């Protein structure tokens, strides 16, 4: 392994990765990264960037790993490698309370729907919704999406369910909002949970992350850390 592992993340996705009032990185994904680094016996440096810049930075060797709720998809596996699953991540729409909006073309056509640039949600929305006349608006980060939603510039927004719920709906800014319809399950677009994103040739680094991850699941550390954030099974299957 290298001496220092550089880990990229976007910090607008509470409760997984965001910044506290001091600017320090916090969340479940940060906790998982730090705990794995500890077990790997390497130093880790967190590197903030826009989400859509993470895979380009990784390929350019500006970072060595991505821990940023990065869903494991077929399409991404053609470009990069992944650790074993960190946790599950379904996608779900939010809109104002009492909105009739549903995650369907019939409901959404002509409406303004925000998605994170570079995300699986943007891929889904661009292919299924933008092509058919939904005004899909892609953003550099998720904070801008929540902001434009509360300003009434957006009718709805598509992101990871747990991020929306714990990061917005249960926070002061989101009290006027609610999920619109059920989660949108689509294996091909949304993948099989999240993982550490890695260059394909970094076999040693993947093995080290995988080993640390297994170990912190085996000894209960995963569940104790998760309990800080979640009263449900975030790992999934
Ligand atoms: N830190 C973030 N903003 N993460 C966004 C992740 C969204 C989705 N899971 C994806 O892999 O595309």
């Amino acid at each position: 392994l290298p001496q220092t592992v550089r880990i990229g993340t976007d910090t607008t996705y509470a409760p997984f990765s965001s910044k506290d009032a001091k600017g320090e990185f916090i969340g479940f994904a940060i906790d998982l990264g730090n705990e794995m680094c500890k077990r790997m016996q390497v130093k880790c440096t967190w590197v903030a960037s826009d989400f859509d810049a993470l895979i380009p930075s990784l390929k350019a060797k500006k970072i060595d790993a991505i821990i940023s709720s990065l869903s494991i998809t077929d399409k991404r596996q053609q470009e990069i490698a992944f650790s074993d699953k960190l946790y599950a991540a379904d996608s779900r729409l939010i809109a104002a309370k009492g909105s009739p909006i549903q995650p369907t073309l019939e409901s959404l056509k002509g409406k303004h729907v925000g998605v994170l640039q570079g995300s699986t949600q943007e891929a889904y929305a661009n292919d299924n919704w933008r092509t058919k006349g939904v005004d899909v608006v892609a953003y550099a980060n998720q904070d801008l999406i929540y902001s434009d939603l509360t300003a009434g510039r957006l009718d709805a927004a598509l992101q990871d369910e747990v991020a929306a719920s714990e990061g917005f709906l249960k926070q002061p800014a989101g009290k006027e909002y609610a999920f619109a319809g059920p989660s949108v399950k689509d294996k091909k677009y949304f993948g099989d949970g999240t993982g550490v994103g890695l260059r394909k040739d970094d076999t040693e680094l993947k093995a080290a992350f995988d080993k640390a991850l297994t170990e912190l699941r085996q000894d209960g550390t995963y569940d104790k850390m998760a309990k800080k954030y979640f009263d449900f099974n975030v790992y999934g299957d």
